[PDB]
């Protein structure tokens, strides 16, 4: 602003972008528009899918037309009404099918260049769609040591008919992860995962291997909130209460938009990206950093092994968040939940209103106001008992990763 | 000045140069003047680009004429008006194209000496402009260990059509980094990067690989200011407030010239150099040293891993800047942001106006006046707690580089 | 280091100037929003090491 003499300064960095909620979609009653390639015999299409897959090149159009040709007609029961964002899916007591949420929308002239026909199988449907959908998940991986998903796939599909199977996919080739950029492939994989999540009693529900990574994709902050609610024993209101930063609170407020049907398991929200409803999800770690550092740091300091591998985001105010996380973890650990539950002929511990204990001035509950008063009494610095507890927690981490929460805990607190 | 008897001395070193802002350009309504070489068939031009690239010699004129021949006609939507420095780019609801910001300006007679024609491809546009634009970035590199950008390029373009590709570029040859001196090549690469940054939803936006290094080139001080704003949790006014050196303040004042449209993401400023708007950018580390030492040193003392690799500039007053950085980092770390944000039925910590605590006389906020009073009370020297905190921070640096901020921290503070 | 010069007195002067520069840095407040500088109320006496 104002310098020594009189000069005012225009203090300004560059701006940023935003994200789109699912409720903006379906405001004008839009549809999904899969743009299905179809109009051919299923048998020859399965031959185009088979041959070429033996060598090192397959076509996205071939597997697309196949998946619509084979997944159609697999109707199931419907014991209740299905609704999401006002879009009616099915009537109670009817047959539904996996491709009724999205209309077919026959594609314009973009028909693929087919090849010759191999020996006619007409029987490989027990493994071939499962193989393609699992190959999608294998292509979603990024570590060569994490290519045991392929070995799990071969273990799964080697017993497809009786015992015999030969793997046609190279363990090191990367010619199938390009298919993740195709919108129609994501739309069908989200369709089958959404439909077969509703009916887990079907025989064909084994196809959900590979398609599970479509559910809640780029929505890790909701899972972070659920994990920090369950791992501490607090209610959701208390978890929201114990937040002591304005950035984290603002991201929570932006994440709690009301009309997004957050709580409904049978809805369109967890398939936000692959359905094409939104391109920038407002529930990710990139959209909400430093709420992924909070919560995960709290759960790691509450001795949970999942949160020790969460990545620490860069370009966030780490030190104040670490102070708040240590305060909340120490407050949770100092005062546990030992309330008597069952009784035969006797009552509880009957506390006769102590309200004063100067051993460390610590309160006997998990209320945030008494704990923040006690923390401000000691000049907002970590007490020696807090650092001892943090060192004891950090001593139980064997090997941390490069940019993980566990590496931060081991480096910062001994 | 005056010696023992009466003699006055003329005390003077040599002078320096200056830098030119973008607002001096477009004051008389100047244009960009790409000076495009054109006037030929696209197919034969792509043959001149192809052959020769298989061997160890390519022509800048060939790839220039190609890039204009192939990038032209790729129009997109225009949902809003585009303006920068008064120069009108496009009308809302029209088709724009990547070469509408700059007129073509057909070149005088400097036509290149072409060679024979290879086998006619007419299909290699899926990789060849991407290969040239990424080869620009590979030529911008300076470390042989940092030649993994080439491997990333081959990984990217080996799946250009289906699976098969052979690399024509030698991993050790340096025959393409000369093209960075060509003004027209920089102008087109800045044109495509600027145009495809506005429309990220295009299919062809994959070409931005390689062209990202054109954006904000030689403008690292603005990124330093943004990083030090985000990494501390302070507002921009407080970041400007906490500066305690006259050289740093003067560089900030010179960096905050008002009429340069700093805040607008869709503007000509980040492409200051490659557009040819200015030759000496006023936002670089060379133009503004010791503001690149401040900020980066603060962020490194606030435990950020990006600032541990920033180069320490030579011929600056390092010791006073290090004192100010340690003071600001300790002041930020001593008093965090634990303000209660969410509530159910209770209020905040309700501080009853303490205003006096003689444990270390430390204030309870991040205001600079109380902290500078407290620092001047201890004779402007680093307190033992400050040195302990600096040693604790410096113990978390594993291996520093030669002239980095982390090497300075490890050497100076243990 | 040049030879045939009076090195010890020059080293004494260099150490004195370097210590004087390092003991008293430049922490003058430069930018302000609604507050003034450290307002030193004319101490002029500090016997911890008698340093200016």
């Amino acid at each position: 602003r104002i310098k020594t003499n009189a000069a005012v300064a225009a203090v300004l960095p560059a701006n940023e972008d935003q994200a789109d909620y699912p409720s903006t979609f379906f405001e004008g009653g839009n549809e999904i528009r899969l743009y299905v390639n179809r109009g051919e015999k299923l048998d020859v299409l399965r031959q185009y899918v088979y041959m070429g897959l033996v060598e090192k090149n397959c076509r996205i159009q071939h597997v697309n037309a196949y998946l619509y040709a084979v997944l159609k007609g697999e109707r199931e029961l419907l014991e209740a009404d299905w609704d999401s964002f006002g879009h009616k899916i099915g009537i109670q007591g009817d047959k539904i099918g996996p491709f009724n949420l999205v209309r077919v929308e026959d594609i314009p002239d973009g028909l693929p260049d087919g090849k010759l026909n191999a020996e006619v199988s007409a029987e490989d449907d027990a493994w071939l769609p499962l193989f393609l959908l699992g190959l999608y998940r294998v292509g979603r991986a990024s570590e060569t040591a994490y290519r045991t998903l392929l070995m799990e796939s071969l273990i799964k599909q080697c017993k497809a008919i009786k015992s015999d199977w030969v793997s046609p996919v190279t363990a090191t080739h990367k010619y199938f992860d390009v298919w993740g950029n195709d919108g129609n492939y994501l739309k069908i994989v989200a369709c089958v995962d959404m439909f077969y999540n509703h009916f887990k009693k079907s025989i064909k529900a084994t196809f959900r291997w590979g398609t599970i990574v479509s559910r809640f994709k780029d929505c890790a902050a909701l899972a972070t909130l659920g994990h920090v609610v369950k791992i501490t024993g607090l209610t959701i209101e208390e978890v929201f209460t114990w937040v002591l930063q304005t950035e984290v609170a603002d991201e929570l407020v932006k994440m709690m938009k009301p009309g997004q049907e957050i709580d409904k398991s049978t809805s369109y929200m967890p398939y936000l990206i692959d359905m094409g409803i939104s391109a920038k999800s407002p529930y990710s770690t990139i959209k909400n950093p430093s709420f992924h550092f909070w919560g995960q740091l709290v759960a790691a300091l509450c001795r949970s092994k999942r949160a020790l591998n969460a990545r620490q985001p860069d370009e966030i105010d780490s030190m104040s968040i670490s102070n708040a996380s240590l305060l909340m973890a120490y407050a949770l650990g100092s005062s546990p939940d030992i309330e008597q539950q069952f009784s035969t002929g006797n009552t509880y511990r009957k506390p006769p209103k102590e309200a004063s204990y100067l051993v460390s001035e610590e309160p006997k509950n998990r209320s945030v106001v008494e704990w923040i008063a006690w923390y401000s009494d000691v000049d907002n610095k970590p007490t020696d008992d807090m650092l001892m507890m943090a060192k004891r927690v950090a001593g139980t981490i064997s090997g941390p990763r490069d940019n993980s929460v566990g590496k931060w805990i081991k480096q910062t607190y001994g």
